[PDB]
């Protein structure tokens, strides 16, 4: 897998962003989690963690896997790092997404995620209280 260059154009919510991605604007879900609607427990918090991790990086960039690239919802599916690190993994382990939507052939960080959450499981943190 690798790392390609994007920009922010909007915040949405826990796990979609509005990117530029080689030049054209595209919304973003991310792989391998679930965050909370707005509307439910978490869902705000998880919105304003991802905002704001996105909105203060230098640097984002998106990191397809292996397998479908667009959902049938036309969203791009990808692992997000602000300033190398990764959003899907740090939501996780704050607890304030699940790991979830694990399709074959689209799982490279399955596990690591899976770690993550069992951390944030353990601390019993936010979504795990
Ligand atoms: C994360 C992800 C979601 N999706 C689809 C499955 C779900 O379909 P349904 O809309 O039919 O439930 C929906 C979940 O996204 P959201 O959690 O953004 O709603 O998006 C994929 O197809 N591939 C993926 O990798
Ligand atoms: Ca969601």
């Amino acid at each position: 897998l690798h790392k390609e260059p994007a920009t922010l154009i909007k915040a949405i919510d826990g796990d979609t962003v509005k990117l530029m991605y080689k030049g054209q604007p595209m919304t973003f879900r991310l792989l391998l989690v679930d965050t909370p609607e707005f509307n439910e427990k978490y869902g705000p918090e998880a919105s304003a963690f991802k905002k704001k991790m996105e909105e203060n990086a230098k640097k984002i960039e998106v990191e397809f896997d292996k397998g479908q690239r667009t959902d049938k919802y036309g969203r791009g599916l990808a692992y997000i790092y602000a300033d190398g690190k990764m959003v899907n993994e740090a939501l996780v382990r704050q607890g304030l997404a699940k790991v979830a939507y694990v399709y074959k052939g689209n799982n490279t960080h399955e596990q690591l995620l899976r770690k993550a959450e069992a951390q944030a499981k353990k601390e019993k943190l936010n979504i795990w209280s």
